[PDB]
């Protein structure tokens, strides 16, 4: 465990529907550092489904263009925590959103991604001062804020 | 004008000698973000000059190999402020250090990039603090923090 924070009382159904990557910080430069890299991932819709697990739309920069993925969270007895399946176990955080306006997740394996999602392609500043509070807690060693003509671009270029 | 904070009765000469590229930040993400990125140089020595100029030794990853690189920063009229020759007029001021531990610079011109130095390979976690209040006044949009191990190495790898 790195990670701890989480949202208490989570309503998964509620945070359906459009988001921004508003800002992205990781453990390791490398996760996020070119526009290929790794990590640097844009969320554009989350899609829970009716059991309770969470289809996420995004873009990746991949190959020298812009493609769109489609990723399924499964659920676990905590109702803020997902797994993704991979080649390793891949844990997913919601550590606090108000369902209106900002979300604020991690991922996570000793390495660490987290994200800033918003509704809407403006620079939240009380978000992203809660995005840094929580990333007190945490390893960071690369943090990226993206503006809004990005956010409303492909891949935000 | 974008930076606007000075260290109050600099003695430049007190600044030479060995220091490192703890932690950086600028106002776009590509002035930081691949190893070759423009303003991605680690420095290494500062060697004012009898005339109260200041030489800048440091290194930058340029194609595909770690660069040793020399740079000379003019004096102005204000003690905390020096400018290199370019294509543009480029401004180099420092903004905080204690000479024995931390020095805070920036670099700009619209565009802005600054760094925590630090004497030694540690992380210290005051200096760092001191860098993200200064960086607060500013529109920095990316930030990248490096470890011991790193500033130990070549061109931070
Ligand atoms: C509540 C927020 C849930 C969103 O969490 C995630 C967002 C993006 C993710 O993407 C991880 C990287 C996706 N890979 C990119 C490269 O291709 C394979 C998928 C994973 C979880
Ligand atoms: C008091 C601290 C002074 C150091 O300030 C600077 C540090 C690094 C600088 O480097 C700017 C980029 C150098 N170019 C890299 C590519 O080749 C040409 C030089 C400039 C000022």
């Amino acid at each position: 465990i790195i990670v701890t924070q989480t949202m208490k009382g989570l309503d998964i159904q509620k945070v359906a529907g459009t988001w921004y990557s508003l800002a992205m910080a990781a453990s390791d430069i490398s996760l996020l550092d070119a526009q290929s890299a790794p990590l640097r991932v844009y969320v554009e819709e989350l899609k829970p489904t009716p059991e309770g697990n969470l289809e996420i739309l995004l873009q990746k920069w991949e190959n020298g263009e812009c493609a769109q993925k489609k990723i399924i969270a499964e659920k676990t007895k905590i109702p803020a925590v997902f797994k993704i399946d991979a080649l390793n176990e891949n844990k997913v955080l919601v550590l606090d959103t108000d369902y209106k306006k900002y979300l604020l997740f991690c991922m996570e394996n000793q390495s660490l991604a987290c994200q800033c999602l918003v509704r809407t392609p403006e620079v939240d500043k009380e978000a992203l001062e809660k995005f840094d509070k929580a990333l007190k807690a945490l390893p960071m060693h690369i943090r990226l804020a993206f503006n809004p003509t990005q956010l409303e671009g492909q891949c935000h270029v």
